[PDB]
């Protein structure tokens, strides 16, 4: 089913997720609900933290046709290099976008939806989305890289939006 996505200012967005202990049927349900939610919001990534589930689970699909499901359970950053940035959005910060510094390339290791370990080297948009989603799992939001004043204007506009 489609889950509720938390919006700033909600302190549960700052919670640090626990590792997943075993990828069982219940973990797979969460994964599937996460995709359903992400797609319904027209998103390209979602972290469990954003739907009040405090486990290290991320779903991503950067494809136009919404048929390239990437699941990152207990993701681990092995290496990163370069610098880049684009104007990022976030499902928990509606209608607000800002350029944020990110690594250009990342190499990560994670478990997939079957619990199988894999490694992934990503650049471009996918690398940026990976970093954005991993930030969520440690209670970090893209606005945290901006000036205290930008953060204020963003805080003020989301709060007025969710009227
Ligand atoms: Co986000
Ligand atoms: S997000």
């Amino acid at each position: 089913s489609v889950l509720q996505v938390l919006h700033i200012p909600d302190e549960r967005l700052r919670k640090v997720a626990k590792p997943v202990e075993e990828v069982n049927a219940e973990i797979q349900r969460i994964v599937d609900d996460m995709f359903e939610t992400m797609y319904a919001e027209e998103g390209i990534g979602l972290a469990a933290t954003q739907v009040d589930i405090h486990q290290r689970i991320i779903v991503i699909d950067v494809s136009e046709n919404r048929d390239e499901r990437l699941v990152l359970i207990n993701p681990e950053l092995l290496e990163k290099s370069g610098e880049t940035g684009i104007e990022e959005g976030c499902l928990s910060i509606p209608e607000q976008r800002a350029l944020v510094p990110r690594a250009e390339k990342v190499k990560i290791r994670a478990l997939d939806r079957d619990g199988k370990p894999f490694e992934l080297e990503a650049d471009g948009l996918l690398a940026i989305c990976i970093q954005h989603e991993m930030d969520h799992l440690v209670g970090k939001l893209f606005m945290d890289y901006l000036s205290p004043l930008k953060q204020q204007r963003i805080r003020q506009k989301v709060e007025k939006l969710d009227r």
